[PDB]
RNA sequence: GUUUUCGGAACUGAGGCCAUGAUUAAGAGGGACGGCCGGGGGCAUUCGUAUUGCGCCGCUAGAGGUGAAAUUCUUGGACCGG
């Protein structure tokens, strides 16, 4: 079922947070990144579009992602958070900061801390008009 | 008839005092030369992520978008991860 090897130590995966302003994505794969444990999104939590990338519900995320992990014999995990990224923005979104640190919080080993944004060398032209968005 | 040069007219064969004759080198300009310098220009040639498609490998059935006022795919698997 699970690794039940060397319960001494540790199980490393990597949790791929994406947290855009829109909603945030706590996703937890293998060490790989081919293989995916689970991937709980703050939208299956929180039944309303505005708090989609709420931090209340990136907590809820991270923990339900925690739980499966450890119920599925993965003990520590390597953050790999990003940003939306591309031409537009690099900042990670409000839940970020919370799906981490409900992580850390539910009994789960972080690793390795990476922020991988896509970042171009140079971009496509953005969304906006030359004159940006005007509301 | 014929009076060659001393207040003129052409073919110019020789030589000499010419103090023999070219201002300077613009905190003007042009040009040459020297070592550089610059996202200056043209041609060719490399590289970089990003974006968008495409093919494979893993699910709740969600993601997009705006402070909750919607359009936008779907046991035809989106978003996400590789």
């Amino acid at each position: 079922l699970g690794p039940q090897v060397a319960e001494g130590e540790n199980v490393f995966g990597v949790c791929h947070i994406f947290a855009s302003f829109n909603d945030t994505f706590v996703h937890v794969t293998d060490l790989s990144g081919k293989e995916t444990i689970c991937r709980v999104t703050g939208g299956m939590k929180v039944k309303a579009d505005r708090d989609e990338s709420s931090p209340y519900a990136a907590m809820l995320a991270a923990q339900d992602v925690a739980q499966r992990c450890k119920e599925l014999g993965i003990t520590a995990l390597h953050i790999k958070l990003r940003a939306t990224g591309g031409n537009r923005t690099k900042t990670p979104g409000p839940g970020a900061q919370s799906a981490l640190r409900a992580l850390a919080r539910s009994g789960m080993k972080i690793g390795r801390i990476e922020d991988v944004t896509p970042i171009p060398s140079d971009s496509t032209r953005r969304k906006g008009g030359r004159r940006g968005r005007r509301l």
